[PDB]
């Protein structure tokens, strides 16, 4: 039985977290750590302390993880007969090339801090040069979230984005695939957005949705924005414009991992036997 | 009962052609026309005649089409209750923006010459701004075909591909999504490749595989290159390098078409019930 350490990132409805229950258990999900570290030795020590008969892990690090990607991970673990430790990425980022290294999930796979990454993780060309991805389990365009009766946009080529009016505020999630697409296709746009980008999806959604309104538009994976629109109780939000920058979501592994092809085979069996449809129905 | 005109492009193993029999029939295939026109009125006239009690269509235009995308089209036609006329795109191209308009399949969708495009047609950002695509039925990286014991390449960032002084002979298919990727991401290498690009996949495979060798490497959808490697029994060819520019294949329709969502829902059901596995195994052998 193989023993993997899996890194994840909280992103609804793919991965959610909540506090652990009265007995320190997670009936509806998976026990995970949120330790704010990229140090493999620190993670070794914490998981060791978690599994032993004298668990001294700071309570604030213990969480229960659940969601579409957690259900997928549990099925994979059963079918491939591995067990796993699960932790949330310390910097909260998917990963970008910054200051001569990869951050986020990508950085943890390249440093050996994690054996596998499971979340709403986009397969793009830059990441594919340095880590392995499995076959995709989901596919999404990038999207543009605006308020109803607010900013109107045709898509990523709208002149309002390329020649912004004074006070026009739009941004994406820092160190995301979305930010890399803008950086590489529209460098001037990327520069303009820097002061408006946010650390994580919920922040952009809150900045656009709630008052006081801090963003006029928010660019991020459409699958994530559509989930937020679907739970909007007040006809306040919508996604606008033509599709752009479509990418799959895949599981991330170190380059040339022997596990990649076996996980890909199972993802293809799950797709072709309706399991992905069950997960979509459960979480969307 | 809807009646669509569908445009295709011959690309193995997604769409093949064979000749019509000596009676004008297509067992195990779909009768199609190869009329070399982008004029909607011409196609109207030829199909009219084809379906009349006095068929006078030039016989050299009649072909039988078959393959992965033809099996998919037949099934969609049954499930969405439409009839169709099928023809092969006149210019042989998927489509690019050239000289102020879209060419190939994209151009025929925008001009109304075709109602739907079915083949190994990549969903990319530029085309997505002007036509509709269904959800994808297949996904592929771009790939790099080389000879065994030939040129070695790490992927699309290999310095050999970015230094004209090294003189490597490498190209792609003209007016393909592969060419669009290089144009956008590597303008100087796009310029360099112009002398080596080819009209269609088989031309690049020939120049790479057969003697005298005219290409050192050929860049094109990896699904198509993998097919050519799979039918080369003699270990003459390899795909090399890291993945890049992954795209889905989808059915193309005019923008905002009411058919798109229904075809997408059927593609998603077919995928989730194993039909794409069946088609892949059948057509890749
Ligand atoms: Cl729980
Ligand atoms: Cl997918
Ligand atoms: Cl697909």
């Amino acid at each position: 039985k193989l023993h993997l350490r899996v890194v994840t990132l909280i992103e609804h409805p793919f991965v959610f977290t909540r506090e652990v229950d009265d007995e320190g258990l997670c009936p509806a999900g998976q026990l995970c750590l949120d330790p704010m570290t990229n140090d493999s030795s620190m993670l070794d020590r914490l998981f060791s302390s978690l599994h032993s008969s004298n668990d001294t892990v700071p309570i604030k690090f213990k969480k229960c993880c659940y969601g579409y990607c957690i259900d997928l991970l549990e099925q994979l673990a059963e079918d491939m007969n591995f067990d796993f430790d699960l932790y949330i990425v310390g910097d909260g980022k998917y990963g970008a090339w910054k200051n001569g290294h990869w951050t986020g999930l990508v950085g943890d796979l390249l440093s050996g801090t994690a054996n596998m990454a499971v979340t709403s993780f986009s397969i793009n060309t830059a990441r594919s040069q340095v880590i392995d991805f499995t076959s995709p389990f989901f596919s999404t365009s990038l999207g543009i979230l605006v308020r109803t009766r607010g900013t109107e946009l045709s898509g990523i080529h709208d002149p309002k984005l390329h020649h912004p009016s004074q006070g026009f505020r739009f941004g994406t999630v820092r160190e995301s695939s979305a930010e890399d697409y803008v950086r590489q296709s529209f460098p001037e746009m990327h520069e303009y957005m820097r002061r408006y980008n946010v650390p994580a999806t919920p922040d952009g959604v809150q900045y656009l949705k709630n008052d006081p309104e801090k963003l006029d538009a928010f660019i991020m994976d459409k699958a994530l924005l559509d989930y937020e629109v679907s739970i909007d109780a007040d006809c306040k939000l919508l996604t606008v414009g033509k599709p752009f920058a479509i990418e799959g979501y895949g599981i991330g592994l170190p380059p040339n991992s022997p596990l990649t092809s076996n996980i890909s085979e199972l993802i293809s069996q799950y797709k072709s036997h309706g399991f992905m449809d069950v997960l979509h129905d459960k979480w969307y």
